[PDB]
């Protein structure tokens, strides 16, 4: 976007915000770039975890990798030229109900996760070289995979300012209702997640020794 306006920039945020995500959303990309091409082209096509395994690893960030490219290069890609009446929520409004799926089940997998890893240090840590993997084996996954999963409390933000462009309120705004609804609602249920139906406690009868 060397041009995409040639507009004298000063305290425009617009520029601000689409930069300052960049740096996040940046090093949450250059991670999978980085274990995607460095060791993960070879299970990249399912070898090992092709069927069932999908739900665990795989399944996760076998799809970011598409995700984490059109991630930026789908939103970004236009607001940053002529975005006209360019809207962050109705794109990843797209991209949500498979995310949605992805973000669940870690979270709810992430116990079973670090159990696979330690267990499969020796196999899956084999393939990985093939050449000249990484340092820290195979692991490498929830390790540099544990960070990127922290950008999404920073996504609002440009839900928020993004979105809204010059505040508003007639209208326009009223996707954002969806938006924050949305990619919040991701996180909000994790928490709801974990004691759904476990703090009932009420017509549960376990019979515990």
């Amino acid at each position: 976007m060397k041009g995409f306006d040639t507009t004298a920039i000063n305290k425009s945020y617009y520029n601000v915000v689409l930069q300052n995500i960049l740096e996040t959303e940046n090093e949450y990309s250059k991670e999978l770039q980085t274990v995607l091409s460095t060791y993960l082209r070879p299970l990249q096509t399912s070898e090992k975890l092709s069927s069932a395994n999908i739900s665990y690893l795989m399944g996760n960030l076998e799809e970011i990798c598409s995700f984490q490219q059109m991630l930026v290069q789908s939103l970004e890609e236009c607001t940053k030229l002529p975005e006209a009446q360019q809207r962050v929520g109705g794109c990843f409004l797209n991209l949500m109900p498979q995310m949605k799926t992805l973000y669940l089940t870690y979270c709810a997998n992430h116990p079973s996760a670090v159990n696979v890893l330690t267990e499969h240090s020796e196999e899956l840590g084999e393939f990985m070289e093939t050449k000249g993997a990484s340092s820290p084996g195979i692991l490498v996954l929830t390790t540099g995979l544990s960070k990127p999963f922290m950008r999404l409390d920073k996504y609002p933000t440009l839900l928020k300012e993004l979105e809204r462009h010059m505040e508003d309120y007639h209208t326009d705004r009223q996707d954002i209702q969806k938006s924050m609804a949305a990619f919040k609602n991701l996180s909000a249920q994790c928490q709801e997640v974990r004691k759904r139906k476990e703090l009932e406690l009420q017509i549960l009868t376990e019979a515990i020794r």
